[PDB]
C-alpha cells in the first residue's frame, strides 16, 4: 500500500526489498521543505489496474495506461524521446549505438504526458516493457483479427500497461503526482535531494587539454587564451597528470608535473582552477594500493584494481589520497571516466566484491559512489566542486557532475540533452574535434547552451580558435556564455532548490521532438546540424521572439528558419527575460560587484528571478542567498520601465548597476 | 565433483538445480549403447583452474582457458565463428543482426579447439564471458602497463578463463572429452538422443505457396512441377490453409479447402506429401478454445492464447486437434513459426503462466516443447516426421525439424550453416526471393547442399524456375540434390547413430573460416555469393579433387576458384566416394529398389558406409537396418575397382544395381 510521504509523492515496500539500492547508494536525502511546498494533488492512479507482486525469486510490476498516453524518461537515451512502446533493460554502459537501455544513466524513473511519474528504486539492471504486452485478462483487449482475410490486422496490438520486471524478492517504488508532467519530474528531482548548486566557475569555459600536456604547456595554452580574449575558468588535465595511468597511482608525475603544490597555486594565480582526469583503477605503484588490495573486487579494469566503495577499508586511502595529494594542493574537480562500460572492459557481473555486494548492483551504483564521496571530501571544507563522470543513475540528482561520453553524432548529442531532463542528471554536448570549421561552430554553439561549456582536447589539441575559417563567431559564442552567466546561474538554482532541470524537452511548461529544447525557463533552443542550411522549428502556443534581435517570430506554428552559420536558433518566450552581465574572461569573484543588462523580450509584463550569494561554498545552507525579484514591461509611449527588488540586509550581494533593455522594437 | 556417466561425459550438479532444464523440456534420452562405444577418455581440465559456485542467488561457473585455445559454439551465430572474447547472453530470439547471444538456436554448449566441450543444462537466460574477465588472482594475469608511456598497452588484456553465470540456485553442467573438437561435440549429441533419422523423403524437395492459395491452386503447381520434370517430395502450405491465422484456428479453411480429406489423399496419391505452417496462437474460433483457455498465458501473441505446454491439460486439446483433423487425414509434418520473437511480438519475461514455470524458461524451451510434442503424435503412429521450426536450444539434438528464418543475408545464411553443426541442431539457408537470376541460383546452389532443399514463396510466389536466365542451371541443381540423396541418407544416419553432424566447419576430421563447411564426411563446400567472379577456397592437408571434373585440386594450400555461374565450389577428399541413384523426381519407395553409381575420386583407397532401411518407420529401431560397406580403388592398369558388402538376411534391401566411376583421371 502506498503511504503519501511529501505532497505529491507516495511509497509501496513490495516483498522485501534489497538492503542495498540507488537512493543508498547515493546517500541521497530529500529536501523536505521544497517537497513540502508543493501542491498536494491526488494518487495518479485512481481506477485500479496497479499490480504489484512477487513470484519465482522476482518483483513484478504493472502500472496501467490510458489511449491518450505518451511516455518519457527510462535514462539518457540518445535517439528516441517517446518511451511508450520500448522495451529496455537498463543498465549503466557506454552507449552502444542504439537505444536498448544501455546508457551512461539508465535511470529507473518515467513520467507520464498525463502528468504523473515512476521511479523503481532497484540497483539491479531492471527490464522494462512500456506498453507492449497484451494481456488476455485486459479490459482492452483487442478482438483477434484473421490475417488471412483481414487488411486491418496488427502486427502490434494495443497494449494497455507498463510492465516492469526487477530480479529481487521485493522493491522500493515511488509514484509522483502532476498536474503536469514537469511537476512529477521536479519532485523526483527534490526526492533525491534536489540538483546541485554549482559553483558560479563551474558555468564558464573549461578547455581540457592533451594527455601528455608538461605544467609549462598548460601555463603556456593558459596564456594563449588570455593573450587571444578568450574566457577561461577551469582548465582540464587528462591522464599524464599521473605518474602511471590504466591503471592509476593517482598521484602527479614527476617529470610532467614536478612541482604540483606550485603549478596549482600559479594557475589559481591567473584565475585558472584544474580538473583532473580519473578512473578509480589502482596501480601497484600507487600509494595505498597495498592497503587496499584486499578490498577490491576479483576482477580487473586495464590491469587496475577495482575498489569496493562500499567498505570504509577502501574509501580512506583512496579519497585521503586525491584530499592530500591534489585537493588540498588547490585541485577544484575531478573527470571521472570508465565507470560505465563497455562490457569488456569493465569487470563482469561474475564478479565477486569483498563487501558481498553483487557485480551488478556495483556496475548500476559506481558512477554514483565515486560522485558521492568525491563531492563529499569537497563540502567538508565548505567548498563547490563541478566536474564530470561517465556514469550515474536514479539517486545521483545532487551530484556536482556532468556526464560525457566518447560517441559524437550530435543530432544524438542533443536528444541526449533533452533527455536529461527527464532522468535527473546533467549532459554536456561536449565539442572535441570536428571535420569542417562548419561543424566546429555548429558543435560549439549548441555546446554554449547546455550545463558545461566545454572543448576536451584530449586527444585532438584543438582550441577555441582552431578552425580559422569560425573563429571570430567562435569567440562571441564563447563570450556570450560569460555574458549569460546570471542567466545559467539563476536555472541552476531553480534545479537545486526546485527540482527544475535547465535543459528539458518541448512540451514541459503531439509527435516527437527531438532537435529542441528548454534552456532555462525563457529560452526555446533548436540547434542546427552542419550540412543543412536551414531547419523547421515548431513554437508552442503563445508568442516568441528572436534571441539576437527581439523581433515576432510567432505563436503556435512551425518556422522556416535560414538563420546563417553565425547565429544559433533561439527563441525567447513573450515578456522572457535575459540578465547579462559583462563579457569577463573569468568568473566573478565572491566580493565583486557586477553590471546588468536585463534584456527584456516582447510586450507581456516579464517577472525574473535572479539567484545570488557567493557563487562557491556552502553558506547558503546557513540562507546566506537571496532571490531578487526582476520585472519589465513597455509603458504607454512603448518605453522600457523595470524594477529589481532590494538587496537583502546581511545577505552577498553581488548585483551592480542595473539597466533595462526592450529587445522587441 | 564429476561422475563419469559415460565414456568421455562427466556430470557435475552445482547448488540446488532447478526442477525444469532443457534436457528435461526436451525429454532428452541418452544413446547409451552408441555412448558406451566411444573411446575413454580423460577428464580435460587436469590442472586445477575449475571454479562452480553459488553466490547471491546465483551459479557462477569458471573453466581454465590455455594461450593457445580458441572456442565455438554457444547456438546458432551468423556472423562470428570463433567465440574466444566474446560477450554473450543466451536467449532465444529471432535474430537481430549481430550476434549477442539472441538467436534461434542459443544452445548454452561450446566446444575448444583443445578437444572438449562444456554444455549448461539451464533453461535460464545464461551470460557468458568467454574470455574477457582479468582476474587479479590469476595466475596468468599480465602485468600492469603504464598507458601515458607504454605503446604496448593493451585494451582488452590477457584473460585465461570461461566464465558464466545462471540466474539460479545451482545447475547441472556436462563436460565432454576429445581427443578432438569434434568428439565432444559427438558425445553431446549423442547425451541428446543423437540426431533424428529422417525419411528420405524429407531429403528431397520442398515447394512452400503463397499463403493464400486454394486446394486448386496446389494441385496446378504440382502439375507443373511435374509437367516442367521439377522435383518435389513436400509442398507446405502456408497461414490460409487454416479458417483464421495470427491466432488460428488449427482447422481447415472451408473455402481454400472445402473438402481436405480428398485434397490429401490425392497428393499422396501423386507422391506428394503436405507440410502446414503453424504459430501455436490459440483463435477464440478454435474448437477447443474453451477447454484450453485456462491452461494459456497471461500475456498474447498476435492476439493469440498461448498454451502451457508443459501442461497435459493444455498439451492434450492441441496436439488431439493436430491429430484428428490433420495427421490421420495424411499430413506429413508442420512448419512450427513464430516461437522465438522478436520481443515485441511474443510474450514479455512478466508474463505468467498456469503451471507455475517462469516465463523466461517458456521462452527458452517453447520451440523444443512444441517439437517433441508435436514428433511423438508420428512416432506413435510409426511414422517419420521431417518439417521447419524457427527456435530450439540444448537438448533438440533428436528433433526432426530443421531451423530457419525471415533474415536473408547470404553469407551469414551460410556463417549458421558452420555454426549449426556446433550447436545440435539443423539449419537451412532457404530461398525465398531474389533481385537476379544470379543471386537466385548461388542460393539454390547453396541451399542443395543443406538439410534441407527449399524455396519458400510464402510471399514472393516463386518458383525453381521463375528466373529464366538461370532456370537450366537451376534444374540441374534440383536434380543433383535427388541424385545425392543416398549421400545426404547416409550422412543424417551418422548424425542419428553417432552423433556426426552433417554440416559443419572446417578443421573438426588457423584463422576464421566463415564460408566453407563440410556437408558429409566427403566434400568441401565453398559456396559463391552474388556479384563474385572468384573466391579463395582454403583447402585442409591432404589432397582434394574437383566435385564435377574429379581432377586433382591441391592439397593444404589456398586455391583461387572462378567457377563459373553454373558451378557452385565443391571439392571432394582423396578417396572421397558419394554414392548416385538416378535423378529421380520423387524419393523412391521403401519396397523399391534403386541404381547407384559410385563416384570415386582421387586414387586413395576409398570406403564409404551406405545406410540402407525402409526409409520411413521407426522399424530401424527395432533392428531394421544395414551399413553396406563400399570400397573403391584404382588397379595397377588405373582400372577402377570397387566393392559393396553383401546384403543381410532379412533386412530391408534398397539397393540395386551398382557400378563404379573412377571421377579423377
Ligand atoms: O581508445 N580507447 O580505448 C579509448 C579509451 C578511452 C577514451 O576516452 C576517455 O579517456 C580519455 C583519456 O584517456 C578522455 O578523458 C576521454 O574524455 C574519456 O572518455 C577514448 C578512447
Ligand atoms: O510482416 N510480418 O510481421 C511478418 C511476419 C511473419 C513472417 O514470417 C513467417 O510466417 C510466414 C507466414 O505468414 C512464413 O511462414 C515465414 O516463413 C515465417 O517466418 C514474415 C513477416
Amino acid at each position: 500500500n502506498w503511504t503519501e510521504i511529501y505532497p505529491g509523492v507516495w511509497k509501496a515496500t513490495v516483498g522485501k526489498p534489497e538492503s542495498y539500492d540507488l537512493l543508498k547508494a547515493a546517500g541521497a536525502q530529500p529536501n523536505k521543505d521544497a517537497l513540502s511546498k508543493t501542491e498536494k494533488v491526488s494518487f495518479p492512479f485512481a481506477n485500479g489496474g496497479v499490480s504489484l507482486e512477487v513470484s519465482g525469486g522476482k518483483t513484478y510490476l504493472r502500472f496501467p495506461l490510458q489511449k491518450e498516453e505518451q511516455l518519457y524518461g527510462f535514462g539518457l537515451n540518445f535517439q528516441t524521446v517517446h518511451q511508450r512502446g520500448k522495451i529496455l533493460e537498463l543498465h549503466v554502459d557506454h552507449y552502444g549505438g542504439k537505444d536498448s537501455g544501455r546508457t551512461h544513466a539508465p535511470t529507473p524513473f518515467y513520467v507520464s504526458s498525463n502528468g504523473y511519474g515512476v521511479f523503481i528504486n532497484s540497483a539491479r539492471y531492471i527490464k522494462v516493457w512500456a506498453g507492449t504486452g497484451v494481456r488476455k485478462d485486459s479490459e482492452n483487449f483487442p478482438t483477434p483479427k484473421d490475417r488471412n482475410t483481414d487488411k486491418t490486422w496488427s502486427s502490434r496490438p494495443y497494449s494497455d500497461a507498463v510492465e516492469i520486471l526487477v530480479p529481487a524478492e521485493g522493491v522500493e517504488v515511488y509514484v509522483f503526482g502532476g498536474p503536469k508532467p514537469i511537476d512529477a519530474v521536479k519532485r523526483y528531482n527534490l526526492l533525491n535531494g534536489g540538483g546541485y548548486l554549482p559553483p558560479r566557475w563551474g558555468l564558464g569555459f573549461t578547455q581540457r587539454v592533451m594527455t601528455r600536456y608538461t605544467d609549462k604547456d598548460v601555463e603556456k595554452e593558459v596564456n594563449d587564451f588570455k593573450e587571444k580574449g578568450y574566457p577561461l575558468d577551469f582548465v582540464g588535465l587528462e591522464p599524464g597528470w599521473q605518474s602511471k595511468a590504466y591503471p592509476g597511482t593517482f598521484s602527479w608525475d614527476k617529470s610532467r608535473y614536478p612541482d604540483p603544490t606550485s603549478f596549482v597555486k600559479k594557475m589559481k594565480d591567473q584565475g585558472i582552477r584544474l580538473n583532473l582526469w580519473i578512473n578509480p583503477y589502482i596501480s601497484p605503484d600507487a600509494p595505498f594500493y597495498k592497503e587496499i588490495k584486499p578490498y577490491t573486487g576479483s576482477h580487473t579494469v586495464w590491469l587496475g584494481l577495482v575498489p569496493d566503495f562500499t567498505m570504509a577499508e577502501a574509501r580512506k586511502p583512496f579519497f585521503n589520497q586525491l584530499l592530500k595529494d591534489q585537493i588540498e594542493r588547490g585541485v577544484s574537480g575531478y573527470k571521472i571516466a570508465e565507470v560505465d562500460g563497455y562490457d569488456y572492459y569493465l569487470w563482469p557481473d561474475a564478479a565477486k566484491f569483498p563487501s558481498g555486494l553483487s557485480a551488478e548492483q556495483m556496475r548500476q551504483t559506481y558512477g554514483l559512489l565515486v560522485q558521492r564521496y568525491s563531492a563529499e571530501l569537497y563540502k567538508q571544507r565548505n567548498e563547490r566542486t563541478f566536474g564530470l563522470v561517465r556514469a550515474s543513475n536514479g539517486g545521483g540528482t545532487s551530484f556536482p557532475y556532468v556526464i560525457y561520453n566518447d560517441y559524437y553524432n550530435h543530432q544524438d548529442f542533443i536528444t541526449a540533452l533533452i533527455n536529461s531532463g527527464f532522468a535527473g542528471v546533467l549532459w554536456t554536448p561536449e565539442v572535441r574535434a570536428s571535420k569542417s570549421g562548419e561543424e566546429w561552430l555548429r558543435r560549439f554553439q549548441s555546446n554554449v547552451f547546455s550545463p558545461m561549456a566545454m572543448i576536451n582536447a584530449w586527444a585532438s589539441g584543438t582550441k577555441p580558435w582552431s578552425y580559422p575559417e569560425v573563429e571570430a563567431d567562435v569567440k562571441k559564442f564563447a563570450l556570450l556564455r560569460m555574458q549569460m552567466m546570471p542567466y545559467w546561474y539563476s536555472a541552476f538554482a531553480r534545479y537545486h532548490f526546485e527540482g527544475m532541470p535547465p535543459f528539458r524537452g518541448m512540451g514541459l511548461e503531439s509527435k516527437e521532438i527531438k532537435d529542441q529544447y528548454m534552456a532555462g525557463d525563457d529560452l526555446l533552443v533548436a540547434p542546427m546540424f552542419a550540412g543543412e542550411k536551414s531547419r523547421k522549428v515548431v513554437l508552442p502556443k503563445g508568442k516568441w521572439y528572436d534571441f539576437y534581435t527581439g523581433e515576432y517570430a510567432g505563436d503556435g506554428e512551425v518556422l522556416d528558419v535560414t538563420p546563417g552559420l553565425d547565429k544559433i536558433p533561439v527563441y525567447v518566450r513573450d515578456g522572457g527575460i535575459v540578465p547579462m552581465m559583462p563579457a569577463l574572461l573569468n568568473s566573478p569573484k565572491s566580493n565583486q560587484k557586477v553590471d546588468l543588462e536585463i534584456r527584456y523580450y516582447g510586450n507581456k509584463p516579464g517577472e525574473f528571478k535572479l539567484y545570488d550569494d557567493d557563487g562557491e561554498t556552502f553558506n547558503y545552507e546557513k540562507g546566506d542567498f537571496s532571490w531578487r525579484t526582476i520585472r519589465v514591461e513597455k509603458d504607454k509611449s512603448g518605453k522600457v520601465k523595470g524594477s529589481i527588488s532590494a538587496a537583502v540586509k546581511g545577505k552577498v550581494n553581488t548585483v551592480g548597476k542595473v539597466t533595462f533593455t526592450a529587445m522587441t522594437k
